[PDB]
């Protein structure tokens, strides 16, 4: 439970790799900014109706201020592996919140 | 000045399809010249350019004419493969 | 009182020109998008320090999503006036709050 | 690999420039080589470039060190002239 800036992944399926590369993802956001950001993906294919609180934005604009071994993973997501659709950053309450090596729930 | 409506699916079924073409015939009888009917397959293609995004289906839906929206109602509600909309309101850059 | 999103322009200060201008930009939404999208503006020289709720992003990326009259006057703000330090594009309920020709308050 | 702490200020004020430089000493003599100063006053220079944002205070600050913390909470509070702030963490591209 803590107010940080979640930058939300929007994703259609997966790949071995995809999920490895989200998991490092997620592993360097705790280890280098210990709160100040946090990862959440979100499949598109378990969920296709987006939740109204959320908005997909394009990878390229946002992406930008992002750490730079955050745009190395996301540029092998959507370039590479392709299950990349978008992603937003919003700042928000984390704490009724799960945690699991893929981010949040 | 036609308002392009985006269509954002998770891929297609029987029904699906028969709501697209309903909708689209909607915005070419019925308000003809003011909408521009474009559906993306997320499930084909992922990648969002970079002028694009998605909105929330449920505040998009409500300027839209009662008609369009009960279409996209059905699509995220009965189909359930609409993700998302987006709304554009400028000069046709390539209407075809 | 209604839910969508609030296209949030940061500024630093104002000119004549820069006024006529976000009025401008606030009637074009009101106009083109009844519902779909609300201006709010944010004077950094009234309250410099800024609401926790809030976040400054660079105006390339983002106003490239915006409807084409947006992004000639956001244009004309940030260099030509040169007022306009960012922005930010949050989905939120609008009711408790204000309405005036220069937006949200 | 450092980590670039930037601030936003709205202008200078006498007791705002006497924090910032004990704040850079701060960091050059207790925290050397593990963060580098960057102030950007926007009351002189507005335009965020495309890389940049400004964060809200309140959560940035926290993962800072106490005493960091302390004249970000003065800049802020008592002089009032802190907008927001930044963190990045890599590798040194034009530290002067
Ligand atoms: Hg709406
Ligand atoms: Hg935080």
């Amino acid at each position: 439970l803590r107010k940080t800036y979640v930058l939300k992944l929007y994703v259609a399926g997966n790949t071995p790799n995809s999920v490895r590369a989200l998991k490092t993802l997620n592993n360097i956001l705790e280890k280098e900014f210990k709160g100040v950001y946090a990862l959440k993906v979100i499949d598109v294919l378990k969920n296709p109706q987006l939740a109204e609180e959320d908005k997909i934005l394009a990878t390229p604009c946002l992406a930008k201020v992002l750490p730079p071994p955050v745009r190395r993973i996301i540029g092998d997501l959507s370039n590479r592996e392709k299950v990349l659709i978008g992603l937003d950053l919003l700042y928000e309450e984390i704490g009724d919140q799960a945690e699991d090596d893929l981010g949040l729930e």
